[PDB]
């Protein structure tokens, strides 16, 4: 009961220009970059970080600037690498061991500490992270406990810490989330139900609301929110639709939630809020015909961006202009799904 993963991890560099990780057909992981903030056309083109990988990456900004990018090694440890300076220069591979089964993903804590969230061996989660902000060594790995069977999900909730949602083994969403305690420092997991039959993805409302998409057992778009800042949930409600790949989510220039997924015609379909109330568009088609779930990404002037695989394994994106969306072009490449989980 697994749906289409995404095939790239996105970020901005710290100058605002996009750069996107997947992995190739040689089983690397490859990126490509907007040679300046917010163009439409003006990539680098595909660059190797050579080595063999088998997850989907995941990339994440260090607090000081630096891209960083996490994947599943061949030995099934989690790796990195890192740009020495802000933009450029990276450092080549490195283990941070473990033996993960899930993609992973990454968090940032409020004092800059990057944190890695995966599920291990034993299908519990686990976790990672940076001892000092933007700085080596990491910790040991710790386990969450809990039974995953999806990818974990990760956001900051309105108390300013990280609160991880991921599939269990009843098929229902659960969570848990890091608190100030000492003695309990990660709360026991708790259930918000559901049957859930893709990765679940969280996202924060604009006044700290968290909110979670997935694919429902009847193939819709499922959601369930909070009522207030880090307060309780409402039940499950469906937005409807057919959705063939995961959901994407990412808040627009209106601060109102837009989701993304692949529908039944191979189109990218989006879906957005239209008050604060729980009111949403109809679904609308921008078109295209995509072998991945889509990616959504941010331009440094604030119009969305989406990256999704195309017919012949391409990279293809669409961008968000003042008053429409652009063409579906190309960017390239030789894209696989290497996703962890399935
Ligand atoms: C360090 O421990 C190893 O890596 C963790 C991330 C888990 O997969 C655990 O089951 C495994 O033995
Ligand atoms: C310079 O990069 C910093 O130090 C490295 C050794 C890694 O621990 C990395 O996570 C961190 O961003
Ligand atoms: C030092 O790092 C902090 O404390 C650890 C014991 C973990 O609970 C981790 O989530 C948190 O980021
Ligand atoms: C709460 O309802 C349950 O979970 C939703 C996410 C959907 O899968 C629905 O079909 C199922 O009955």
């Amino acid at each position: 009961w697994t749906a289409l993963s995404g095939v790239i991890s996105a970020a901005n560099n710290a100058d605002g220009r996009l750069e996107v990780f997947g992995v190739g057909t040689n089983n690397a992981v490859w990126h490509n970059w907007q040679t300046v903030p917010n163009t439409g056309s003006s990539w680098s083109g595909w660059h190797s970080l050579n080595e063999g990988a088998t997850s989907k990456p995941a990339v994440h900004i260090n607090s000081d600037g630096r891209l960083e990018v996490f994947v599943r090694g061949t030995d099934n440890a989690l790796w990195h690498n890192w740009q020495t300076v802000p933009g450029a220069g990276w450092s080549g591979w490195q283990s941070l061991g473990g033996q993960i089964t899930s993609n992973p993903v990454v968090y940032i804590n409020s004092d800059g500490r990057l944190e890695v969230f995966a599920r291990g061996a034993d299908n519990a989660l686990w976790h990672i992270w940076q001892t000092a902000p933007h700085a080596g060594p990491w910790s040991n790995w710790q386990s969450l406990n809990g039974v995953l069977t999806s990818d974990p999900t990760v956001y900051v909730n309105a108390s300013g810490r990280p609160e991880v949602f991921a599939r269990s083994n009843d098929y229902s969403l659960w969570y848990i989330k890091q608190t100030a305690s000492h003695t309990y420092p990660w709360t026991n997991w708790q259930s918000l139900s559901g049957v859930i039959t893709s990765n679940p993805v969280v996202i924060s409302n604009s006044d700290g609301r968290l909110e979670v998409f997935a694919r429902g057992s009847d193939n819709a778009l499922w959601h369930i929110w909070q009522v207030a800042p880090n307060a309780g949930w409402t039940n499950w409600r469906s937005l409807s639709g057919i959705i063939t790949s995961d959901p994407a989510v990412h808040i627009n220039a209106d601060g109102r939630l837009e989701v993304f997924a692949r529908g039944p015609d191979n189109a990218l379909w989006h879906i957005w809020q239209t008050a604060t109330s729980d009111a949403w568009s109809e679904w609308t088609s921008l078109s295209g015909v995509i072998t991945s779930a889509p990616t959504v990404a941010k331009n440094s002037d604030g119009w969305l961006e989406v990256f999704a695989r195309g017919a012949n394994n391409a990279l293809c994106h669409i961008q968000q202009t003042t008053s429409s969306w652009s063409t579906w072009t190309s960017l390239g490449g030789n894209l696989i799904d290497a996703s962890a989980i399935k």
